[PDB]
C-alpha cells in the first residue's frame, strides 16, 4: 500500500457519470480515480520532497544544519545581490505587449493556488510573528542582511507564513508534507467560476433565470458590468485609500485585485459570461437558467484552452513547444492531470516579465489625464482607480499598447515588486516577491537545481566553470557560487531564471522541460478539452477557433480599434485595425432544435 490514505481537506459527493458539464470542483473528470485534478487535494511531486529534517522543516529553518555541507542563503540577500537592479530604461520586451505578462498571471490563477496558513484570528500568532520576527511554527521570518536599508527602515524580518497543507492544518507527524492546491488543476475557468460550490454559487445570479453572474449594483462602466464587491471587512482595497473607501472585487480566485490589471482581465471575463448566456438565451429561449449557466461557461473554458495553448504557449516555449506538447491525439485516461509543486515555482517566471508602471491611454491611445502613467506598487490591491477613474477601457489600451519587461540576467525583477510589495494581510508597501518567491521554494521543500536539471535531461554543473557555461554568463555564476557553495543547492525559482532564453521564447532549457511537461499532462489528461471527441460539436469547434483575445475586447469594451495578434508588440495606429474587421464567434451552431 503506497500512501495512498489520508484525504480530508477535502469536500466529498457522488458523480453523475453521464453529465456533459465539468463539475466545480474538478471531481469526476477522470472515471478510474474520481479525485485526480480536484480542488482542495496536495500538489504532485514529480521528485521526493527535500526538508531539513526530511518530513517537514525548511531548509535554513535550523541555523546550525546544513544543504550538502553548506549553510543555505538567506532569500533577501540573493534578492539584493542578484535580483535587483535600478535603471528601468532599455529593460522593455520589443515583441511582447503587456498581455502577454497579464495572460501568464491569468493561466497561473487558473491553475494553482497554495494559500497561507491561518489557524488564529484574536492570536498574538500574527502579531509574534510580524512584530518580533521569532521563527517558530508557520511563522518562518525573511531576516534582513546586514547592511540592507529596510532594517535601518522597516524591522528585523518581513514575516512570512508556510503554506497550508493536505491532511490538517495542527502538528501533523509522519509521511513528508504535501501543500494544498486550493484550485482545480484543469484549465477551465476555474478563476472566473469557483472551485468549491459555495462561491460558485454565491457569484451567480440566482433570482433570475437567465443563467447570468452577479455583477455590481453600486458601480457601472458606461452600461458595462463590474465585479461585485467583496463583503468582508476589513479590505485591504479599502486601507490603501480609506477616503476613497471602494472594496476589492469579488471573483472565482481570491487573488482578483492583487492588481488593477488583474481585476481588469477578470471583469472582460466576467462580462463575456453574461453576454455569451445573454446571447444564448436568444437562440434557444426554452434553455433555463441553469443550462444557460453550464452552457456559456463550457464555451468560456475552452476560450482560455484555445488562447493559452494557440496564442500564448508558443511564445514562452519557442522552439522547444513540438518537443514537451506534441499534437493533440486525443484523451488519455492514464495521464496524471494534477498540477506538481515544482510548477508552482517554474510558474513564476512571469515576475520578471512585469514593470515598473502602467498607463492608461485615452481613445486615441495617447496620456489619458495628466497623471496617466502611475507606478506598479500603487496599484495593488486598488479598487478604487478603476471605479473612480475611467473604468477599464484607458487600462485595457495599455494592455494592447504598452510592453512586457523583457527577462534580463542583469535585471531580473522591478523594485516595484521587490521592495515595494503589498501584503494583503500586512500593511506597508514594503514587501520583497523574489525573497517570498525563495522563501516559498524552501517551505515547499523543492529539490536543488541540478536535481531538476537531471530530471530534465540536461547537464548537471558541479563547478563555477560548469556553471558560467550554461548560464553563459560569467559574473552571474559568481554571484550565484558565493552565495550557494554549490549549484546542487540553488533554489529552483531563481536557477531556472538565471538560464538564457530558449530561440522563439522566453525561458531557458529547464523551465521549457518543466512548463512543457506540465501543460501537455493538463491537456492530455482532461476528459473535457475542447478538441476531445464528443465534448462539442464538430461545427461548434470550427466556430470555437476563430476567437481572440482581440474579438474578446470588441465585444467586450467601448474600444473599437484593437490589433490582430494582441501578444505580440503592437504599434497604434498602424498595428490596429477597426473591430469590425475582426473574427466573430459563431454561436449558431449552439442553436437547438427539440421537435
Ligand atoms: C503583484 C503580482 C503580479 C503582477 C504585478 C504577479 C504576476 C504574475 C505573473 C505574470 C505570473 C505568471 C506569468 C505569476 C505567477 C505566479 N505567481 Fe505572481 N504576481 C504577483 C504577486 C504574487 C504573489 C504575492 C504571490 C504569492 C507568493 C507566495 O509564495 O507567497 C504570487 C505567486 C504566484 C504563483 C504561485 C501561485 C500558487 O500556486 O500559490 C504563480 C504560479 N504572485 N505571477
Ligand atoms: C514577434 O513575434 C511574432 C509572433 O511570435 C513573430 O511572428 C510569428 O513568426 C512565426 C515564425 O515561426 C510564424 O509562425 C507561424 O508560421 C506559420 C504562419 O505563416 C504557421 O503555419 C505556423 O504554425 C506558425 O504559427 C508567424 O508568421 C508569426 N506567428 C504568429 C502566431 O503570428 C514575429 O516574427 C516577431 N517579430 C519580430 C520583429 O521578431
Ligand atoms: C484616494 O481616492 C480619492 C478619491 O478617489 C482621490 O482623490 C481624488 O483625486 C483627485 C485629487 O487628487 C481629484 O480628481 C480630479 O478631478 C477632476 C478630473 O475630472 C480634476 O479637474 C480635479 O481638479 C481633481 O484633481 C478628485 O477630486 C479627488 N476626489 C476626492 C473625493 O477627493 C485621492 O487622490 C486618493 N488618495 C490617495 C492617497 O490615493
Ligand atoms: C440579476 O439579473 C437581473 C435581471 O437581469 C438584474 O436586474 C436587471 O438589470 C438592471 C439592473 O438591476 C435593470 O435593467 C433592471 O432593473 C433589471 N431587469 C430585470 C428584468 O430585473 C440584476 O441586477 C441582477 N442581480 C445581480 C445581483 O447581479
Ligand atoms: C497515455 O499516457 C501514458 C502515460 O503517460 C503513456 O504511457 C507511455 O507508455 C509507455 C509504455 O508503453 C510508458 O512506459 C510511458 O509512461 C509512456 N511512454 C513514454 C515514452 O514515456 C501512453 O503511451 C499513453 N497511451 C496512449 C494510448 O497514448
Ligand atoms: O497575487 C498572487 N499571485 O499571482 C497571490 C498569490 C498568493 C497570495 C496572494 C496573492 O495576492
Ligand atoms: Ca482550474
Amino acid at each position: 500500500s503506497w500512501e495512498v490514505g489520508c484525504g480530508a481537506p477535502v469536500p466529498l459527493v457522488k458523480c453523475d457519470e453521464n453529465s456533459p458539464y465539468r463539475t466545480i470542483t474538478g471531481d469526476c473528470n477522470n472515471r478510474r480515480s474520481p479525485a485526480l485534478g480536484a480542488a482542495n487535494r496536495a500538489l504532485a511531486r514529480w521528485l521526493p520532497a527535500e526538508y531539513e529534517d526530511g518530513l517537514a522543516l525548511p531548509f535554513g529553518w535550523t541555523q546550525r544544519k546544513t544543504r550538502n555541507g553548506f549553510r543555505v542563503p538567506l532569500a533577501r540577500e540573493v534578492s539584493n545581490k542578484i535580483v535587483g537592479y535600478l535603471d528601468e530604461e532599455g529593460v522593455l520586451d520589443q515583441n511582447r505587449s503587456l498581455l502577454f505578462m497579464q495572460w501568464g498571471q491569468i493561466v497561473d490563477h487558473d491553475l494553482d493556488f497554495a494559500p497561507e496558513t491561518e489557524l488564529g484570528s484574536n492570536e498574538h500568532s500574527k502579531t509574534q510573528c510580524e512584530e518580533y520576527c521569532i521563527q517558530g511554527d508557520n511563522c518562518f521570518p525573511i531576516m534582513f542582511p546586514k547592511n540592507d536599508p529596510k532594517l535601518k527602515t522597516q524591522g528585523k524580518c518581513m514575516p512570512f507564513f508556510r503554506a497550508g497543507f493536505v491532511c490538517p492544518t495542527p502538528p501533523y507527524q509522519s509521511l513528508a508534507r504535501e501543500q494544498i492546491n486550493a484550485v482545480t488543476s484543469f484549465l477551465d475557468a476555474s478563476l472566473v467560476y469557483g472551485s468549491e460550490p459555495s462561491l460558485a454559487s454565491r457569484l451567480r445570479n440566482l433570482s433570475s433565470p437567465l443563467g447570468l453572474m452577479a455583477v455590481n449594483q453600486e458601480a457601472w462602466d458606461h452600461g458595462l458590468a463590474y465585479l461585485p464587491f467583496n463583503n468582508k471587512k476589513p479590505s485591504p482595497c479599502e486601507f490603501i485609500n480609506t477616503t476613497a473607501r471602494v472594496p476589492c472585487f469579488l471573483a472565482g480566485d481570491f487573488r482578483a485585485s492583487e492588481q488593477i490589471l488583474l481585476a481588469t482581465a477578470h471583469t472582460l471575463l466576467l462580462r463575456e459570461h453574461n453576454r455569451l448566456a445573454r446571447e444564448l438565451k436568444k437562440l434557444n429561449p426554452h434553455w433555463n437558467g441553469e443550462k444557460l449557466y453550464q452552457e456559456a461557461r463550457k464555451i468560456l473554458g475552452a476560450f482560455i484552452q484555445i488562447i493559452t495553448f494557440r496564442d500564448y504557449l508558443p511564445i514562452v516555449l519557442g522552439s522547444e513547444m513540438q518537443k514537451w506538447i506534441p499534437p493533440y491525439q486525443g484523451y488519455n485516461n492514464s495521464v496524471d492531470p494534477r498540477i506538481s509543486n515544482v510548477f508552482t515555482f517554474a510558474f513564476r517566471f512571469g515576475h520578471m516579465e512585469v514593470p515598473s508602471t502602467v498607463s492608461r491611454l485615452d481613445e486615441n491611445y495617447q496620456p489619458w489625464g495628466p497623471e496617466a502613467e502611475l507606478p506598479l506598487h500603487t496599484l495593488f490591491f486598488n479598487t478604487w482607480r478603476i471605479i473612480k477613474d475611467g473604468g477599464i477601457d484607458p487600462l485595457v489600451r495599455g494592455l494592447l499598447a504598452k510592453k512586457s519587461k523583457l527577462m534580463n540576467q542583469d535585471k531580473m525583477v522591478t523594485s516595484e515588486l521587490r521592495n515595494k510589495l503589498f501584503q494583503p494581510t500586512h500593511k506597508i508597501h514594503g514587501f520583497d516577491l523574489a525573497a517570498i518567491n525563495l522563501q516559498r521554494c524552501r517551505d515547499h521543500g523543492m529539490p536543488g537545481y541540478n536535481s531538476w536539471r537531471g530530471f530534465c535531461g540536461l547537464s548537471q554543473p558541479k563547478t563555477l566553470k560548469g556553471l558560467q557555461t550554461v548560464l553563459k554568463n560569467k559574473i552571474l555564476a559568481k554571484k550565484l557560487m558565493d552565495l550557494y557553495k554549490t549549484p546542487d543547492n540553488i533554489d529552483i525559482w531563481i536557477g531556472g531564471n538565471a538560464e538564457p532564453m530558449v530561440e522563439r521564447g522566453r525561458v531557458g532549457p529547464l523551465l521549457a522541460c518543466l512548463l512543457g511537461r506540465q501543460f501537455q499532462q493538463i491537456r492530455d489528461g482532461d476528459r473535457f478539452w475542447w478538441e476531445n471527441p464528443g465534448v462539442f460539436t464538430e461545427k461548434q469547434r470550427d466556430s470555437l477557433q476563430k476567437v481572440s483575445f482581440s474579438r474578446l475586447i470588441c465585444d467586450n469594451t467601448h474600444i473599437t480599434k484593437v490589433p490582430l495578434h494582441a501578444f505580440q508588440a503592437n504599434n497604434y495606429p498602424h498595428d490596429f485595425v477597426d473591430c469590425s474587421t475582426v473574427d466573430k464567434l459563431d454561436l449558431s451552431p449552439w442553436a437547438s432544435r427539440e421537435n
